[PDB]
């Protein structure tokens, strides 16, 4: 069964694995360490983008607005922001696309600045009914993944439920929900993680993250050939594995989890 299979992956890979598979409406189908805390790492960028889209939905933000910055605002991993910095800005839309599909840390920090900072993202989690997830730091220090530190954490179940609400629920408008979905489908960093453990006929979108201390995470939505809709969150700490092995572990989790979905 699912619990025993995940436990077996833990033992074999010297890893801690947290996973939740939920239905379209956020109801738990299978989980393992589903209520234990893990660092969000870059998975926070999905609900961050949704918050910015909610501001656009509210008429408070313009997708073409220029978010200005200079070289001091750059981060070590900021492939898009490094290209645009000479112009002095990225638009809201460019920053959303870059933060989600490239995981650009300067674009994420631009958006954190746009929404009012980590406390305002935490408020948004609470507004959605997520009682657990919390952002405390900006990039890059949110990635420290320090044992016993609750800063910048979620649980697999809380993140799965929150993403199900954003992707399949009605908090965003139909326009913004569709935009978020198409952006996640075009994610460029997830080809070897959850998506690699799902049939290529299924529509899938995802947001990955990596952290210190061997953290490697991925949260995906997918729609099967039967038209059934799911969210899968996978949080791992696997300090004894190499990068490619960490992705394979997450793919393996997804293969186990898909034994419980209607194909
Ligand atoms: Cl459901
Ligand atoms: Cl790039």
């Amino acid at each position: 069964d699912f619990e025993h299979a995940i436990s077996d992956l833990e033992a074999h890979n010297q890893a801690k694995i947290g996973v939740a598979l939920v239905s379209e409406n956020g109801n738990l189908i299978q989980g393992y360490r589903a209520n234990e805390r893990f660092a969000m790492c870059s998975t926070f960028k999905l609900p961050l983008a949704a918050l910015v889209l909610s501001r656009i939905d509210a008429g408070e933000e313009n997708p073409e607005r220029k978010l200005h910055y200079d070289s001091a605002f750059l981060e070590e991993y900021a492939p898009a922001a490094k290209r645009y910095v000479a112009t002095g800005y990225m638009t809201v839309t460019e920053a959303i696309q870059s933060a989600l599909q490239l995981s650009d840390n300067a674009a994420a920090n631009l958006l954190l600045k746009e929404v009012g900072g980590p406390p305002l993202l935490t408020k948004y989690f609470r507004s959605l009914g997520d009682k657990v997830s919390r952002l405390d730091r900006i990039e890059p220090t949110l990635n420290t993944n320090t044992p016993g530190d609750e800063r910048d954490t979620t649980t697999p179940m809380s993140m799965a439920q929150t993403v199900s609400k954003l992707i399949f629920g009605d908090t965003l408008t139909y326009k913004s929900k569709g935009q978020l979905r198409r952006l996640l489908i075009g994610n460029q960093t997830g080809d070897k993680t959850i998506r690699a453990g799902l049939p290529d006929s299924w529509v899938t979108g995802d947001k990955t993250g990596s952290c210190a201390n061997g953290g490697r995470n991925d949260v995906a939505f997918f729609i099967t050939t039967a038209g059934k809709k799911y969210v899968l969150s996978v949080y791992t700490n696997a300090p004894e594995l190499q990068g490619e092995e960490r992705a394979l572990l997450i793919a393996s989790v997804a293969k186990l989890a898909r034994q419980y979905v209607v194909h």
